[PDB]
């Protein structure tokens, strides 16, 4: 299988797998019952910023959820990245819909990684950033229902033409480059990214969510990963 | 064939073919027969720096090569990148060497793209620096006798143990994503490249350069491209 590390926009409450009872933000580390949760009050039709953090230093994973003139949603895990990841890595974001389904529409999406060693006392580093993307992004992978440019927006899981979100839906975009996570158990990168999405349903009870994930550089969807799975594990173990 | 912009450290008179009669800085559209070029004093076994830049409002690539406590050459060309290059690029560095050898070492390297919208007027970028390369770098792509973590360097040229060059060598890196350099109508990108190189020599005709280039994604080492082409071109048109 894949080693995903992930934090978890969660719309939909799958209380038989382990999720709490109400929409969440969550940090997966190789599974889909997250580690940590917090409550997350998602706003239908609105546009949400969502900042992730890697601090090395702590070997802490942070994550933090906001609209606009509201409070924020906040979720954080000590993980070493070194004993989880391979040393190279690449970033994405997931989303998927089930019976239940919303638009994964990112508006923009910005990631850092900075990995300085102990004998140099010198970084390296990558940074990109997408404020609008392209009909054809050559920079991203996409796997799956993800498309670009329609309104220069990453539209992670099926929209049809009038705007309306499908069921059954899965699709992911991953940069490009590879990444350097860690040389050793005593060199680990800082990370951090942004994305701001907007998540409509039609739909009582949107479904299912959107993930940012760190994965092995050949990551695939794994096989019936639709619904509560995010398109990140192959089973809800 | 591949389109080739780049900036060249040229340190062996190759006349014949429009080199000036001295080691020179040259500015190459799709030919090495530079449309501008700098005398340049290069040092043998001494670390030199090269910052190139290009600014989409000016419409001007200038490169600046320096040495501890000696002069800059410097060189500038007004181009409109858009006319040249295709949408997507890979940015890289190339060196060779001939019948007369020199170390082709890359010590650091760093690039910066930014390209703003006009529809929206928000900015795409991309960013990444190497202080130090080690010896499975998953976000280069190496060609030819180009080799990476020896003394944590990118060696771009063949080299023995005892470090004596080797003649009828080339060899580059590329940066493994690829770069939007310019939108449809007059909205290109400014970009920036730094890095910090040690040609050395037992000769004191030294050859053949290093060269900082931009290409098409799919770009390779051109055959019969070592000594005099520099890695980049096929003919010397
Ligand atoms: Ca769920
Ligand atoms: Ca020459
Ligand atoms: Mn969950
Ligand atoms: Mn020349």
């Amino acid at each position: 299988a894949d080693t995903i590390v992930a934090v978890e926009l969660d719309t939909y409450p799958n209380t038989d797998i382990g999720d709490p009872s109400y929409p969440h933000i969550g940090i997966d580390i190789k599974s889909v019952r997250s580690k940590k949760t917090a409550k997350w009050n998602m706003q239908n039709g609105k546009v949400g910023t969502a900042h992730i953090i890697y601090n090395s230093v702590d070997k802490r994973l942070s994550a933090v959820v906001s609209y606009p003139n509201a409070d924020s949603a906040t979720v954080s895990y000590d993980v070493d990245l070194d004993n989880v990841l391979p040393e190279w890595v690449r970033v994405g974001l997931s989303a998927s819909t089930g019976l239940y389904k919303e638009t994964n529409t990112i508006l923009s999406w910005s990631f850092t990684s900075k990995l300085k060693s102990n004998s140099t006392h010198e970084t390296n580093a990558l940074h990109f950033m997408f404020n609008q993307f392209s009909k054809d992004q050559k920079d991203l992978i996409l796997q799956g229902d993800a498309t670009t440019g329609t309104d220069g927006n990453l539209e992670l899981t099926r929209v049809s033409s009038n705007g309306s979100p499908q069921g059954s839906s899965v699709g992911r975009a991953l940069f490009y480059a590879p990444v350097h996570i860690w040389e050793s158990s005593a060199v680990v990168a800082s990370f951090e990214a942004t994305f701001t999405f907007l998540i409509k349903s039609p739909d009582s009870h949107p479904a299912d969510g959107i993930a940012f994930f760190i994965s092995n550089i050949d990551s695939s969807i794994p096989s019936g990963s639709t619904g509560r799975l995010l398109g990140l594990f192959p089973d809800a173990n």
